[PDB]
């Protein structure tokens, strides 16, 4: 069986594969931990793949899937390995890890201003490729350079330019999807329902994206950014955050103001991240008017290329570092939760948040405003439904290093209580979420459990409608169409509709 798999792979020309090894220093273990981006799922007790396959072409990817199906393995796809819940490299059933790191080719077409992007490519590699080819082109996606396009675009992809250009998935014009039978389908082949579904319906559900075709987007040769940390007390920090929410959502689409926040007793720190599609004169004039309380000075505003701004906002030293997929910025175990809002947050919400942060220096928040282009895109244009009416995205994070692992339970408890505190102020009925911010606290499906599987649609509605709202129904239809046998599944994958043949 394990040798039948390898025999099948060899017969089909797939040669880059390594079977499980207990050797701490084996190539298997080296490849396994190479793209584990959350150390929370890195220890010895976690499930390990029986084999790791590294396909290097669309045919190798197709044949790998075909071979794996002859057996009874669970398929796991890994691009960047940034899954918050480690769903790309863990499974409660014996699984084969298909790692896509060798599928990292980016092809820029300056004549059509589009690009073909193999799904193993990271955002950083994509950004670097774009900046290299042109000074007037960029793309809208997340801020983390080591995030893989495979999972990221599959789940939407929100970033600093989303108020201008929407999500990464909102700018996909074609794609190559490899289905459960190993069929190689482009947009025309897969159909519009499936092409709709893959653009934010969540990774690991529809098949294996081989490559994305994206539209490259206009950017000025110079943009303006700032990254300013305000060190203040809770009263001022609360005033700043309460005003920020209005400034952020209301800003014109050419502007973005986001926040990173934390505390430690009396000391509160708020890192303001600013972006403007233009020069510093207009940028400073805008914030002087709308947010004079930030106390920004001329030297805070930095003019640079789009490429430089994305490296800068990511806290990288240089643009070159975008092209390093194995670069480890923060190597801490973490757990995060997210909220979307529909009504303005009361000042007391920010106050309470800051109070709880002051008691836990390992915790922090990330605040993003929607609006702009996000409110001009229809709720069903792609699976991501949180458009017009959505005000903010609020992220709560707790992170720790190896020397603090004994406080793990305490950290998680703190995060749980933070989330409970925020309940009354955020979206309700249901409490909304974001599939790229996958959260298993919401629950999960054991696909080996008959009674659960029979009621999968209703059960899955808990997280399904949080992620996709009314788009949930259409997603189920697309799923049934493209993966009726449920070859691509995980605790929160869209359920296919059953067949009476049971
Ligand atoms: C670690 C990390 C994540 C971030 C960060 N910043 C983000 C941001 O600024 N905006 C966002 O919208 N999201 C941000 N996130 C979260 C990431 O967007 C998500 O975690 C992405 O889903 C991660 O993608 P990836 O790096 O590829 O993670 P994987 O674990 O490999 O995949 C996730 C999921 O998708 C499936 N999958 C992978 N590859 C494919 C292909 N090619 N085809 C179909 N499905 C695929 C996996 O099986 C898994 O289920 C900042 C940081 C630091
Ligand atoms: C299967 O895939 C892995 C990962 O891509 C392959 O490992 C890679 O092999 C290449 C050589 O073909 C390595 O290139 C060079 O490595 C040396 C190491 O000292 C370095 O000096 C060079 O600058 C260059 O990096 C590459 O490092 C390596 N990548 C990783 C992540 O290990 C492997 O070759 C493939 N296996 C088979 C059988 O094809
Ligand atoms: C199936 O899932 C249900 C609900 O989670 C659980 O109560 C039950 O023990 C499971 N049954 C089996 C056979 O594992
Ligand atoms: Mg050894």
């Amino acid at each position: 069986a394990g040798n039948d798999l390898l025999s099948c792979l060899t017969f089909n020309g797939v040669r880059n594969h390594t079977v499980f090894s207990a050797d701490s220093d084996s190539d298997f273990n080296r490849f396994l931990h190479l793209s584990i981006q959350n150390p929370l799922f890195q220890n010895s007790l976690i499930s390990k793949p029986s084999a790791i396959i590294l396909p290097g072409s669309k045919e190798e990817l197709s044949n790998t899937i075909r071979c794996i199906r002859k057996g009874s393995w669970t398929i796991r796809l890994r691009s960047g390995g940034h899954s918050y819940e480690g769903l790309s490299y863990t499974s409660d059933t014996p699984f084969i890890l298909i790692d896509l790191m060798n599928l990292n080719r980016v092809s820029i077409d300056l004549e059509s201003e589009t690009a073909w992007v193999e799904s193993g490519s990271t955002l950083g590699e994509l950004y670097y490729a774009i900046t290299e080819s042109s000074s007037k082109l960029g793309f809208t996606a997340g801020w983390c350079p080591t995030v893989g396009t495979g999972g990221h675009i599959s789940g939407g992809g929100f970033g600093m330019m989303s108020r201008k250009y929407g999500l990464a998935a909102d700018n996909v014009v074609d794609a190559i999807l490899i289905d459960a039978n190993g069929a190689i389908l482009d947009r025309q082949a897969m159909g519009e329902d499936v092409f709709w579904a893959i653009r934010g319906g969540g990774g690991g559900v529809w098949g294996a994206i081989y490559a994305w075709k994206i539209k490259l987007l206009p950017v000025p040769e110079k943009v303006t950014v700032f990254r300013v940390t305000k060190n203040v007390a809770i009263d001022e920090a609360t005033s700043l955050l309460h005003k920020w929410q209005f400034v952020a959502e209301e800003l014109e689409e050419d502007f973005t103001l986001s926040v990173l926040g934390g505390a430690d007793e009396k000391q509160v720190w708020l890192t303001m991240l600013g972006f403007h599609f233009g020069l510093k004169t207009v940028a400073k004039s805008t914030f002087d008017l709308l947010f004079p309380e930030l106390g920004l000075v001329e030297e805070d505003y930095l003019e640079m290329s789009w490429g430089e701004s994305f490296a800068y906002l990511a806290g990288l030293e240089t643009v070159s570092q975008l092209n390093n997929r194995f670069l480890k910025f923060d190597e801490r175990a973490f757990k995060t939760k997210v909220d979307l809002t529909k009504e303005p947050l009361p000042s007391k919400a920010f106050y309470g948040l800051l109070e709880r942060l002051s008691k836990e220096p390992n915790g922090f928040i990330a605040l993003n405003g929607f609006g702009g282009q996000m409110s001009k895109i229809s709720s069903d244009f792609t699976p991501f439904p949180h458009r017009s009416g959505t005000r903010l995205m609020v992220e709560y994070i707790v992170a720790w290093n190896q020397s603090e692992q004994k406080k793990k339970t305490e950290f998680l408890d703190w995060l749980e209580k933070v989330y409970e505190f925020m309940k009354p102020f955020v979206s309700k009925n249901p409490r909304l979420g974001y599939v790229n911010h996958i959260d298993l606290d919401l629950g999960g499906i054991d696909w080996g459990n008959k009674t659960v599987v029979n009621n999968a649609i209703e059960i899955s509605r808990s997280w399904g409608e949080s992620y996709f709202l009314s788009n949930y129904e259409r997603l189920i239809r697309a799923k049934t169409l493209i993966d009726p046998n449920n070859v691509f599944n995980h605790p929160q994958s869209i359920p296919p509709m059953a067949n009476f043949d049971y």
